[PDB]
């Protein structure tokens, strides 16, 4: 039972504590550690942090070197977020969070525990096929070693990127941001299981006096103006799927789409508030969308789409899968546990405390309308992922 | 559930029968239809048939033009050290899709094929262990249905059908004999097993209706016993590279089966030209079982270090390893999908067959199954190292 190994992992080592660590900095941030800079959200996080702060962003990246900066640079460039002015703000740090001490020597880790003022832990292995064991190192031990730095030499505030996937599916009443964490058993998939464990670890460090914010994004999607978006995204995969065979599923679940520019603005905004310490926030769209509505938006852009019950739609996918290898790659994702006629289940959240904490900021989630979809679709079209609607 | 789809599908359409078709050739074969000439066994089949008959081999191949299909065929055999340019005039490439009605031919092309072809070796099939039954319904079931339609169109054509030992129930007290009929659908795991089960049900119905058919159930088919030739996309090649790469292997209960392709090829051709074979079913599997630890000993002997762990613990370390390793992750997907009974301590179950009826049929042919030993495994690994699939040892 995987649950037996999760519980054991959710225990934080006794020596991960404030102990005799010097107090957190009270002035402005001078140096920040960000993980996941070569990823989707990390890119907009990195760029947002350069804009809203004057701190040097230390970016932990997997690479063979000065090769880290190029990975970072390329990543931001793929989203239209890079300028040369960013280069001096960014300090790549060669590492691997799936290793002890983030893959640094004892000597390098000690130096880091002295230079870093605050931590934005965004890095994680996101994979919807792999079992728990696959993501144990990066997600569980990665977070454990983050807490180890956060408490080493001098206290460092931790802004932790978690997911709403830590909450049980198949629930009518949205989940409030203050409700405590449930059993490990209520969870499906190795990713959710790993993030569940990680958040347990973080909550333990918080209860032990480390200054921590917990941010649970929902389904994060493209930048609402430029439409910049990760095409390796399952949502993106699924979109091409339906397009290319001209049929979409009916699902009774309410759909959440949170543009990444909101999510990243929100993270920075909430991280800058002393009131956020100890708090959890659901960074999801305040406004939910229905299945058929997104289909309407997509027809309007020009793509034809027959609408089928989810079940009958997976069947057609199965058949088509024997045709395309990309369509098959998507079939593997959808062929697990949620396959019935009303679609897959998915969590529903309240974002009350978030909307409240952000009411005084210029940070508002974009609304999901036909205009946003067109921004997204046009982007995928112009970038070659999709063929232009006839 | 899918067994209900399976059962509906195992029903051979009414019109697929003998009726007014001219009887089968009784003279020498003039033309042969071979499916799957771009695949592994088909390459060896094609070479056996070319060597052992004087017929022209019509190879149904997926391509944009005929000359591309010929190039596809050509390249395949060469990858196995099977090609020879004397074979070119022997081969008649045939553009089509066995997952399409009439194999992807027009009514006119289909009628003309139904006039030319004297016998059918149906070896083409979608072999995929991740996809569901619905993904392989087209090639395996309706593909087989359409071949049976060809075999009964205009004039009768004997069919030699490559099935698989995987249509057989797993975990049974006795090695399944070639004589026992098919069990129900419910006890087959995986879309692949399920589509082949359906396909064999179809072929047996046609048989019952009087179509001359041979049913040939290969076991796990492996590299050529002398050259060591083998297709790397193979799940057994896949698995072996894994264990090598991560320096550990699982200890399993199951008796393993290894059948070199050159024995399968030859036995299929052999049995097919025996008139005693019609209506009969044969199990082309290695008569001698090998054990897990035996196999690990042969590869250590070749030079590869291998720790031995229990399947579940080996499977767990595979999980850990797949974090950074796409191809490791890829392999992990195959094994995680197997039902709990075959993901346990002793590892995956696997079927055990008898090949008595095959031995007698292949009394004196010079055709027998090579043995599994360090020597065979050395031939196998040298090839893969040479092909560059494997890094050499030490
Ligand atoms: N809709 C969404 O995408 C959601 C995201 N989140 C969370 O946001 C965070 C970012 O997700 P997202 O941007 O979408 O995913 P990405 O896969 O695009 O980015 C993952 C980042 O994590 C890095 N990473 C993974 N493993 C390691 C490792 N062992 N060592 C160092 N770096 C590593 C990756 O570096 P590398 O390039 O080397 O792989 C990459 O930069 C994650 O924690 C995710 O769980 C939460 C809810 C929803
Ligand atoms: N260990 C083994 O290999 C065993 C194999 N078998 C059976 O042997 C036969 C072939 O096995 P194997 O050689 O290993 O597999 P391969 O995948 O190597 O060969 C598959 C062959 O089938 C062709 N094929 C698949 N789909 C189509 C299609 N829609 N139209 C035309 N051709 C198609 C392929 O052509 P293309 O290249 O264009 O895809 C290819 O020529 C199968 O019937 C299999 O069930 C049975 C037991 C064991």
């Amino acid at each position: 039972d995987v649950t037996v190994e999760m519980e054991a992992d959710a225990v934080l080592d006794a020596e991960i504590a404030l102990g005799k660590a010097l107090p957190p900095v009270t002035g402005a941030l001078r140096t920040i550690l960000l993980t996941g800079a070569t990823g989707f959200l990390g890119a907009f996080l990195l760029e947002e942090l350069c804009r809203r702060t004057d701190a040097r962003i230390y970016c932990l990246v997997r690479s063979k070197t000065q090769e880290g900066m190029n990975r970072i640079r390329k990543n931001l460039e793929s989203y239209s977020l890079w300028n040369e002015a960013l280069a001096p703000r960014i300090v790549p740090v060669r590492g691997d969070i799936g290793q002890p001490l983030l893959g640094l020597s004892e000597k390098e880790f000690q130096r880091l525990s002295e230079e870093i003022d605050a931590i934005y832990h965004n890095g994680a292995l996101v994979n919807f096929l792999y079992p728990y064991e696959s993501m144990r190192a990066a997600n569980v031990l990665g977070t454990r070693e983050i807490l180890r730095l956060a408490t080493r030499t001098r206290i460092k505030p931790l802004h932790y990127v978690s997911t709403v996937s830590v909450l049980p599916l198949g629930r009518k009443a949205p989940i409030r941001e203050d409700e405590p964490l449930e059993g490990p058993s209520s969870l499906v998939g190795g990713y959710a299981q790993s993030k569940w464990v990680a958040e347990k670890l973080v909550r333990e460090a918080s209860r032990r006096g480390l200054p921590v914010t917990i941010l649970r994004p929902g389904r994060v999607t493209g930048h609402s103006r430029t439409g910049a978006w990760n095409t390796d995204d399952l949502v993106c995969r699924t979109l091409k799927g339906c397009v290319r065979m001209g049929v979409a599923p009916s699902v009774d679940a309410l759909l959440d789409l949170t543009p990444v520019d909101y999510v990243s603005s929100a993270i920075v905004d909430l991280s800058m508030r002393p009131e956020s310490i100890g708090q959890t926030y659901h960074l999801v769209n305040p406004q939910f969308v229905r299945a058929d509505e997104m289909w309407n938006y997509m027809r309007a852009f020009g793509y034809g789409l027959r609408v089928l019950p989810y079940d009958q739609w997976l069947s057609e996918l199965g058949s088509a899968a024997s045709s395309d290898s990309e369509l098959g790659d998507l079939l593997m994702f959808l062929q697990q546990v949620d396959r019935s006629v009303g679609g897959p289940r998915m969590v529903v959240c309240d974002s009350g405390d978030t909307l409240k904490a952000l009411g005084g900021t210029g940070t508002s989630c974009p609304s999901v309308d036909a205009s946003l979809i067109s921004t997204y679709l046009s982007s995928l079209v112009h970038r070659g992922f999709l063929k232009a609607p006839e």
